[PDB]
């Protein structure tokens, strides 16, 4: 009768439960029919040894004693490449199940109705403020009218720049996910049929089964890593954005404005580095970058397309005003497909059809052209027959739109009509624009090249006030630099021919272009120059990332620079955009002085600007608070340091995000809406400014830090060969791409590498490391330090968003793994080096406490921590496979006797085991750094 | 918890909706269990379920091996242990019961109903008194006003009797708190907390019930004294309730008053202290002491509850008829507490209310003194002895209230106790007097030959009537102080000196049990006159033999030609008759269709003299099931046989269900007022003459089968004795020198009862359907329509078929095995043959393929006690076993309870457990014959 209320048992064990808190139920069933499932495929003794395992990590979970993990251990290396496989399969599906559960749980969690009116509100989405509070705050608790409101509202952008998922999942798997979260959803509604819940049962029980077995064993390029995107928009976003954008004017009726969004406001736009970013990667040449934009544009013809007969069947409608029925006319005149929904030709009788069909065909051909040039490379097809320009397909879609209002039919117009065009406003002919990333040290080697080449020296070897000189120069120069008959290494040409590729291809394909390892003036007049030497006739801004500590410090010098030069400021037009990456900068000083560091490099230049009169936008690169998703995001973009925002958000969403931030519709929407509600707010309220003593106190915190992160890291000539042994980095790096820009050593390792490695190991080093000193350090200095962090975490919005960031990370750290790390793949001389940071991860997770004011982590949301306890016993049992694997790979003498095969039926080996270990983990732990 | 495996077994009994019975006896058994530990030991609770599996076990598949090995265990038990297990199962049963009046009470009403009137056989769909006022309305084309008017002229007499086997007040009480903590642990809207102390309630309830169990005979006087218990807790708040509906359902149907609070629609009586019949503890001052204790309890609660009027009623604006009254009683000038206070005129209705309140105390004491003492000292002026005085300072209350203006005031608390006082009277129950007809010729012969004129005994009827007429008109008194009586004949004349000297509002009828002809009413009227009872009361026949109801007609046509009788019952006759009385006679069908024709004949002669003829229904009925079946056997009566009163007996071992829980008070009220009321209004239809006829065939057949075994057979008298625990029944009222017509009927129906084989009730249905369809195969189509298309036929045949749902051969076939001598047990497995036969015809009518297909809800509530009955009737076989037989011993297993805690009979506790046992499946079969 019963497995369910067992397994429900078990699991409520690991976290103790309550009103709309399904979450527990959820993961039972899914599991109890994951383990049917099981047995059927592979037979009794198999789901045996998967419940095994899991009993032991959730008794792990529970008390904590090494022994079960070493119980765990005897099991998991007994086992043959065969049955290790399928275990590692199993826990790896286990997790992404309990993911689906905690979505559908966040997403139907009851909003608290009275709210604190405390920031730490808008930090956890049950009491974070929507749109429409938002606006009410502003108006009422800040005397702005909801006109001023509106306006600034309308003036807003928010861009959403995507990344690739740094280890990423298929279009096919997606949509299981997403039928097995819907019959999940649907089992729990009342007024439910025995029937329809037998059947419901066996859709799931179906379609977890058809996931599990969609798992075939891979390398994938970057076309196809790219056409993954174009799913999870036309899945979610495509639809939510129209979605979001009808609340926001429900949310302006319930203010008093008595008018919709206007529908062509770019509120709302979304950019991509798949194909854009070669930085450190060779692998994304010029025609990848050439065949990403062809996909795209592509794909969003299509989607246009596939919903234009839907939309024209709703247009019934035959009362126009003259302006449509004169064009209807021409274009009926004018006749004389391929497809079917409308095959036929169509009575003027319903001119609203007449022009939507005519759209539908340059739709269609706008799709071919761009579907032969990307396979052929030449099209036979004219520009007439094809929107080149988002403006030409709104205007037929404005004509009918302003026709039905003229006819008295507005009410209609506000339908579907309206939804579409916001989403044409919204993603245009590209879906997603996409930015072109390539480290500075690229542009000098090109510029070398040329300037050798023309005999008049090395640019490598002028100082930056000569390269200054001489690249003004030629910016106003009277001649092309550049012969055909230039001496070229493959990577120059591979730069060079990535701007012949930016000039032929239509400039609403692309944002930015940013520069990778930025230091200077120069380096940004560089590619300016580039640009100019391929005549692009609309060429991208230019974005400096500056990622080395030394590098944040000097930009404001290089900004002020820049805006020093007339050629600049003039073409840059009153605008810069600057990006920032807490990873990358991270990794040069630690997390705690990279997060001071950046909020006062803005601070700074965001002062300069305003003095240039320049609007700056800065680009959130990944790693920040504000790359959490969820409500964490909110409260971290409403920390922001004032003015940094100014109407103008733009940040990266980590590719191991998208899928909590967008892969269901309603945290689709609250995603959306957060990124739109805390961007219009902090303009209009930003955050209290730290006081002088705090500004203090982190000034003297960030040298004892970044001392200390720098001492372990880069001092400590024990810590390579300790990373090497203690993490699968070494194995990581036999693959997304190059993890070493072959040059040896930490500083040559590149970030995301950097901290995956510590988070398969569920030791995080990277996040907190140098918490510890500065919080010892400032306390031990003066006991009323303490009380001064307290008030910080209290008071100070960047404070507190800074710490519960670390926070959630301890939560998802478990040192014991690290522990079994050591004692597996470790040397017996490095143990104590092990050992002391153990120590130091204690020591500085206890201060952490202490400043927040808490006695256990995430005291402060109950939900985040039943979210992770959940999840671990399946991480658990990963790693501990995942150990030993490493152990048998790195050991070709370690064996131990193996249990007879258990997996019936009815070449893989230890490398599989350790991809799908990795993997797992991965999904697992989300975001951390 | 092990509650849901509770549920899980339990299930399996009975495979929804407001569907909580098994849930409720899932709780109701774990807690029980954990107090059967707590109090007896882990060990013994195991037994206890042992026992339970082995009975459920048994009741799914029906292998007599899990009885056999039930056995084994039981029979293995020594007296202590055996005592327990008996009192849990027996206890066990009365809590699936609160349980199914819970879910009874709870279960949702069909909405749109056939308009069948096999509708009004079930609570679901029965109508209640709103929808049969419709009915008559609008199907029948009667006004309002005549509803309302047949309605204002209705009684519905409730006669209750003695429970045959009855239960203490407390533990009523604990009863009622067990089931309300029930029905509060199952609501929405409650907190962990209320649950949790509501859990540890009902586990305390049930604890103290268990231990309510202390080991006895009672008085009369006590087990009356039991009676006024039921009314406190229902009754008495019931009627009210009730008689507030009809006022509600009076409103919509257009009358816009409500119903008279002095129209006598509802009316109690009793048999407690009254009924003497072969019963001599039933004596005299038995008699005198149930009078005066009714008096005196009804006059406490008026007496407890008039405080709470007194303190509602705070209004000071009166009419002056009262103003006066009030003046008057604070001029002219306290052993309780809450008004111990002189009160301002000030507050006039309070005034007069506690002169009631000193009234109401008055007579309560006055009984009290009559009842200890022998004397009271207090006067008639002091004191109510008549209900008017009661009313009369209510009804002035009442006016007064409407004549200032505030009739909905006085439509409150004061229209109820004018309710209750109008339908209780100064003595809650009316006493009736029962006496059989032998024993008023026993006192007559000792007076005819006292008087030296012969015998009285030996002269013919004809004699008998001429001499009685002639001292009905007698100018001298019969019997003188000096005439020689036997103890018998002193005890039947000192009766008549009880009723002369008390109240006549304290009694009601005087039944004659055996009644056979005119003479033996006239005996009573003359012995009436003698003793010189001022309000004589009314003579009862009953008729109980076949005979004697054939001959009852002749016998009351010339009863009605008598002008002295004619004149002495004022256009009034009651007569009684006794289902199971006339089918312990000729058997069940028979006597069921001879008491059809009978009331058709005696109502048309009534209906020829002027007389209005009520009819009595003793025990056995139909009409006396309790429940929905009620509702239709009301209906089912022949015409004109209920004109507007409505009298029956409310059997003791259906007095619980029917009025235990406010609810199922309410409707048991309801039923017996609106099937009452339709009735009159609305017939059912006649028999068509072939069905008389067919009726007639059967019936002697049916007789002749009956009688052929019971009387006919001499092997019977030995078979009964050993196969049923008759005789030990027989060592309890006396139920000289026997044979089955000797035998009384309730023992006749209770011996086969326990046995679970239940021949009184079925006997001779079998032949009689057999040789009916073997006569003519159409026989068949004809009974079948008979059963979808006659009441009385319906109602007759669905009674057996709920009779057979609670039997089980195979207890009877263990009873003949363990007790019952080899030459007699083909006797019984030709019972058993007759049993399954009768059964299957009886679907075969019904158009059934099971038993109760009809209705699914009685099925479950009997699959849901039967494995507690099953563990009884198994104990109680062995138990008779061991009582009955000096060879039989086996091994005792060594004593499983614990505890930390003479008193002989027969055998050293074994008498004990039978009764246990006896009564715990009286209790577990309720009423069957
Ligand atoms: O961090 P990397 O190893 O350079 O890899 C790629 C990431 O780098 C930076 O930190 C950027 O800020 C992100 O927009 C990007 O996802
Ligand atoms: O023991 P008995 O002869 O049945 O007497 C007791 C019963 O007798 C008759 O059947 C009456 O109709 C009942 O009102 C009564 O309960």
């Amino acid at each position: 009768v019963e497995k369910l209320a067992s397994i429900d048992a078990q699991l409520r064990l690991l976290v103790p439960g309550s009103e709309d808190d399904k979450l527990v139920e959820y993961d039972a069933l899914l599991l109890d029919k994951f383990l049917d499932i099981l047995q059927d495929l592979h037979g009794e003794d198999l789901k045996e040894a998967v419940q095994q395992c899991y009993e032991l990590s959730a008794e792990y979970e529970g008390k904590h004693d090494p022994k079960k993990l070493e119980e765990l251990g005897s099991l998991l290396t007994s086992l043959d490449t065969g049955d290790s496989i399928v275990i590692a399969k199993a826990f790896s599906h286990m997790l992404n199940l309990a993911n689906l559960a905690e979505e559908l749980q966040i997403a139907y969690r009851r909003r608290i109705k009275l709210k604190s009116g405390d920031f730490a509100d808008e930090a956890n989405a049950t009491t974070e403020s929507d749109i429409e509070e938002t606006f009410k705050r502003l108006v009422h608790k800040l005397n702005k009218s909801p006109e001023e409101v509106f306006d600034a509202l309308k003036n807003q952008t928010v861009e959403l720049v995507l990344t690739a998922h740094p280890t990423s999942v298929r279009r096919s798997l997606l949509q299981k996910h997403g039928r097995i979260r819907n019959c999940l959803a649907q089992l729990y509604a009342k007024d439910i049929t025995p029937d329809d819940k037998q059947e419901l049962d066996e859709a799931l029980h179906r379609e977890i089964q058809a996931a599990f077995r969609t798992d075939e064993i891979r390398p994938p390029t970057p076309q196809d890593e790219m056409r993954a995107g174009m799913s999870y928009f036309h899945e979610t976003i495509w639809k939510g954005v129209p979605k979001f954008l009808r609340r926001v004017d429900t949310a302006l009726k319930n203010i008093g404005i008595n008018e919709r969004f206007p529908y062509n406001a770019p509120l709302i736009q979304f950019s991509s580095w798949m194909g854009g970013d070669r930085d450190g990667n060779p692998r994304v040449t010029p025609e990848v970058t050439r065949d990403v934009c062809l996909l795209a544009r592509m794909m969003t013809s299509n989607m246009y397309f596939s919903q234009i007969e839907d939309l024209m069947i709703e247009m019934s409608m035959w009362r126009c005003n003259s302006e449509l029925r004169v064009r209807a006319e021409e274009l009926y005149r004018t006749a004389r497909k391929h497809y079917i929904e409308f095959w036929k030709r169509i009575p003027p009788n319903q001119p609203y059809r007449v022009i939507l069909g005519d759209v539908r065909d340059k739709l269609y051909n706008t799709r071919e052209r761009s579907r032969h040039l990307l396979v052929d490379g030449k099209s036979d097809i004219p520009d007439e027959a094809v929107y080149t320009n988002v403006e030409q397909l709104l205007e037929p879609l404005e004509l009918c739109y302003r026709s039905l209002c003229d006819c008295g039919d507005h009410v209609i117009a506000d339908g579907s009509l309206l939804d579409f065009l916001r989403q044409v406003s919204t993603f245009g002919l590209s879906l997603v624009k996409l930015d072109i990333r390539q480290e500075s040290d690229r542009h000098t080697e090109v510029l070398d090249a040329i300037t050798q080449h023309l005999g008049i020296g090395s640019y490598r070897e002028w100082s930056e006030e000569k390269r200054q000189e001489w690249l003004l120069a030629e910016l106003s120069g009277k001649r092309p630099l550049i012969g055909p008959d230039l001496p070229k290494t493959e990577e120059v040409k591979d730069c060079l021919d990535t701007f012949k590729v930016l000039a032929e291809l239509p400039s609403d394909c692309f944002g930015a272009y940013i520069i990778s390892m930025a230091t200077s003036t120069s380096d940004v007049l560089a590619v300016e120059l580039l640009q100019r030497e391929y005549h692009i006739k609309h060429p991208l801004r230019v974005v400096p990332l500056f990622e080395k500590l030394a590098d944040l410090e000097a930009a404001p010098a290089a900004m002020t620079r820049l805006f020093s030069m007339d050629w600049y400021r003039n073409r840059i037009d009153g605008k810069q955009e600057v990006m920032i990456g807490y990873s990358d900068s991270g990794k040069d000083a630690g997390r705690f002085s990279a997060a001071w560091q950046l909020y006062k490099t803005q601070e700074q230049i965001v002062k300069i600007a305003k003095e240039f009169g320049v609007k700056l936008v800065i680009f959130h690169g990944r790693g920040g608070t504000v790359g959490r998703g969820g409500g964490p995001t909110h409260l971290a973009l409403l920390s922001q340091p004032p003015d940094t925002i100014n109407g103008s958000l733009r940040v990266t969403v980590q590719g191991e995000v998208i899928e909590q931030s967008f892969g269901e519709e309603h945290l689709c929407f609250r995603t959306l809406q957060r990124f739109c509600a805390a961007t219009l707010e902090h303009g209009m309220n930003p955050p209290i400014s730290p006081r002088p003593e705090w500004r203090e106190l982190m000034d003297q915190m960030a040298v004892v830090a970044t001392e200390e992160y720098r001492s372990v890291v880069f001092k400590e000539p024990r810590f390579v060969e300790y990373f090497r042994l203690a993490t699968p980095e070494l194995e990581f790096g036999r693959m997304s791409r190059p993890s070493k820009r072959p040059s040896g050593g930490i500083e040559s390792l590149r970030a995301i590498p950097w901290i995956f490695s510590w988070t398969q190991t569920r030791f995080h080093l990277p996040v907190w490391l140098g918490f510890g000193a500065a919080f010892k350090h400032a306390i031990q200095k003066d006991s009323k330090n303490l009380q001064m962090l307290q008030e910080m975490y209290k008071t100070w919005p960047f404070f507190r968003v800074t710490i519960d960031l670390v926070e959630m990370v301890f939560a998802k750290g478990n040192p014991g793994i690290a522990a079994l790390n050591d004692k597996l793949l470790v040397s017996e001389d490095l143990r104590p080096f092990g050992e002391s940071l153990r120590a130091n991860y204690e020591e500085t997770k206890n201060y952490l406490l202490k400043i927040a004011g808490h006695k256990d982590l995430l005291e402060g949301d109950p939900y985040l921590k039943q979210g992770i306890r959940l999840r671990d016993p399946y991480i658990t049992t990963l790693n501990v496979c995942q150990a030993y694997t490493l152990k048998r790979i790195r050991d070709p003498n370690y064996h131990v006797t193996l249990r007879p095969h258990i997996s019936k039926e009815y070449a893989p080996g230890l490398e599989d085991t350790l991809i799908l270990t990795m993997k797992g983990i991965a999904a697992g732990m989300q975001n951390t750094g």
